[PDB]
């Protein structure tokens, strides 16, 4: 598969090798904050990841991801919409070519510059590709960025971005705390959809915070200097890596608070 954001391999285009591009239960979706309800079943929500450990972080071609030892119960998400426990496998964030753009879900049609997504899966089936056939395989922790200050937490990632700028390059990537990208508070909206890139499956239990956390233009200038293509390729910097906002179709959107 030839998939991308280009100027001819873009989301537009996926539905062509992926026809669940079309499916019922697509992500992002746009939130609309007035018709989201305040749900009082949700549990408490509990990300718990005091003891994470980051293993490696790549450049895919698409994004990056930072890697996570997940052979164990190290790093999970459990309560809000979810039952049992999610381990989480990597992060990895979404990010336009200015801050205008970037971000995957909208709230009321806007726009964030960048989207965080801590991509968990589901510890009763065992492995990654087998909760990936599950409708309640994944659950994706979303935040968004927007440019303001900087995240202290952010710059350790934004250094070794030079060492992995092109397609397959990889960096040692131990000891990051994920605690230090998430906003003060864990109020979120959640709703059923799926991966954003193909395959596109319909796995994911998403759950998007409502607090975006703050970045600085220094940190988001150093994402925008990424590659999509392997080395000593013609140079495509790594922006506008997004997939815009998909039908909602028959579902609802929750929120954890009143
Ligand atoms: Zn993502």
């Amino acid at each position: 598969h030839h998939w991308g954001y280009g100027k001819h391999n873009g989301p537009e285009h996926w539905h062509k090798d992926f026809p669940i591009a079309k499916g019922e239960r697509q992500s992002p979706v746009d939130i609309d904050t007035h018709t989201a309800k305040y749900d009082p079943s949700l549990k408490p929500l509990s990300v718990s990841y005091d003891q994470a450990t980051s293993l490696r972080i790549l450049n895919n071609g698409h994004a990056f991801n930072v890697e996570f030892d997940d052979s164990q119960d190290k790093a999970v998400l459990k309560g809000g919409p979810l039952d049992g426990t999610y381990r989480l496998i990597q992060f990895h964030f979404h990010w336009g070519s200015l801050d205008g753009q970037g971000s995957e879900h909208t709230v009321d049609k806007k726009k964030y510059a960048a989207e965080l997504h801590l991509v968990h899966w589901n510890t009763k089936y065992g492995d990654f590709g087998k909760a990936v056939q599950q409708p309640d395989g994944l659950a994706v922790l979303g935040i968004f960025l927007k440019v303001g200050s900087a995240k202290p937490g952010l710059q350790k990632v934004v250094d070794v971005l030079d060492s992995i700028k092109t397609k397959g390059k990889s960096a040692d990537f131990t000891n990051f705390d994920p605690r230090g990208l998430l906003p003060e508070s864990l109020d979120y909206w959640t709703y059923p959809g799926s991966l954003t890139t193909p395959p596109l499956l319909e796995c994911v239990t998403w759950i998007v915070l409502k607090e975006p956390i703050s970045v600085s233009s220094e940190q988001v200038l150093k994402f925008r200097k990424l590659n999509f293509n392997g080395e000593g390729e013609p140079e495509e910097l790594m922006v506008d890596n997004w997939r815009p906002a998909q039908p909602l179709k028959n579902r609802q959107i929750k929120a954890s608070f009143k």
